[PDB]
């Protein structure tokens, strides 16, 4: 009944049920038995990304679906990863085998089958930049689909998984293609201190997973779904408006002119680190992160979130958006609706 070890945000709720499915037939069964059952299926990887606000009325379906192939092309190598893959083991799997690419994406937590839905991305990387095709299971039919990595709509966190095609599928497979001429991104913070002609694949992912672990708290340590709120993208305006006064801001101007805020900073400018509200906290290291410092009462971290929100929307009338899942007890419900 408990889903406090399946989110590491440590949010102790209970489920009706909780399954793992070693493999698709296991998970289409899971999700064909519980719907029968008039109860709702949610399917997760490791439970990084999800807040549960109360007990989940359906099936909880761990998703362990393991295994990997490795496909040959003269330009590239293609990885076909089990959506239950570790993430962060896949990556130093394809660096142990000498198939860099997906170094910027270390220690990011999560299975890859989690990878596409929120375009996973840190260090001037995302999914969508190595990502091949998503291999999902209609679960109303058992159809098994493919969306190439255009047809998956990537977005700055966001997929068509996020839409259209949640709850309709589940992911089953990620394919992954890594260049064999490899080619670092070093675009990023310290990352460009490194030296693109002698830095190695390895020197890039101790470079990444030092900044890494200097900034982001370990959920073994203290729950957390990583950054909180997505990094907003105001108009070129406010971003003229905001500037002005707030001059050290950083910011990331964006393709159609708008622009993007770091959110950990205009949360960090309030004044919040460490700011606790219940068992949950702002994180020290990194304001953006909200984490589960003591046994964190799942309303704790709502409210927290609407705090940190509300402060950040009165000082700079900029309105952040939570990048983490919130798990109502019917299916996911509207993050911010629910803080505000
Ligand atoms: C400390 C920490 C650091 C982080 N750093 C980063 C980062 O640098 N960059 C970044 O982008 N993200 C980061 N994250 C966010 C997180 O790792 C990602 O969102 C990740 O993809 C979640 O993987 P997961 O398997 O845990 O998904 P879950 O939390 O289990 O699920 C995520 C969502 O997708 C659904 N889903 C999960 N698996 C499947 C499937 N097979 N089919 C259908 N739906 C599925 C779930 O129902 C849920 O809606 C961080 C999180 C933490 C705790
Ligand atoms: C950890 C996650 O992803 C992380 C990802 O690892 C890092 C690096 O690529 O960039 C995002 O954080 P971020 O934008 O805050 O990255 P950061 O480099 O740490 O900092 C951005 C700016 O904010 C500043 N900053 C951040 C937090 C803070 O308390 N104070 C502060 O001033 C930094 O110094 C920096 O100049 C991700 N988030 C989003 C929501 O886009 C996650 O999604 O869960």
């Amino acid at each position: 009944h408990s889903l406090k070890p399946w989110n590491t945000f440590g949010i102790d709720h209970n489920a009706q049920h909780i399954v793992c499915a070693e493999d698709e037939q296991q998970l289409l069964n899971a999700w064909q038995y519980a719907t029968a059952e008039g109860q709702p299926v949610l399917i997760l990887g490791e439970g990084s990304n999800v807040l549960f606000l109360e007990d989940y009325r359906g099936t909880v379906i761990i998703n362990r679906i393991k295994g990997i192939e490795i496909h040959d092309e003269p330009d590239a190598w293609y990885l076909h990863v089990g959506a239950g893959e570790n993430w962060h083991r896949l990556v130093k799997y394809t660096l142990q085998e000498g198939m860099p690419g997906l170094e910027n994406l270390a220690l990011i937590p999560g299975c890859v089958g989690s990878s596409p839905i929120q375009n996973i991305g840190a260090y001037g990387v995302e999914l969508q930049r190595v990502c091949a095709y998503v291999d999902s299971v209609e679960l109303a039919t058992g159809k098994q689909v493919r969306l190439t990595a255009k047809e998956c709509r990537f977005g700055y966190r966001d997929s068509i998984f996020k839409h259209e095609y949640q709850d309709r599928f589940a992911i089953v497979a990620v394919g992954l293609r890594l260049p064999k001429e490899w080619q670092p991104v070093l675009t990023y913070g310290d990352l460009t201190r490194l030296d693109p002609t002698t830095v190695t694949p390895q020197q890039v992912f101790n470079a990444v997973c030092h900044m890494r672990t200097t900034k982001l708290p370990d959920p073994k340590v203290n729950g957390n779904a990583g950054s909180f709120f997505k990094n907003p993208v105001v108009s070129a305006e406010t971003a003229k408006a905001l500037l002005s006064q707030f001059p050290t801001a950083p910011n990331y101007p964006q393709a159609d002119g708008s622009v993007k805020l770091a959110a950990g900073w205009l949360i960090d400018q309030c004044q919040l680190k460490g700011m606790q509200i219940g068992g949950a906290a702002v994180h020290r290291q990194q304001a953006l992160v909200l984490i589960n410092e003591d046994n964190a009462k799942s309303e704790d971290v709502v409210q927290l979130a609407h705090h940190v929100r509300q402060k950040v929307g009165e000082k700079f009338n900029v309105w952040l958006e939570p990048e983490v899942r919130f798990i109502g007890a019917s299916g996911e419900v509207s993050a911010v609706e629910t803080i505000s």
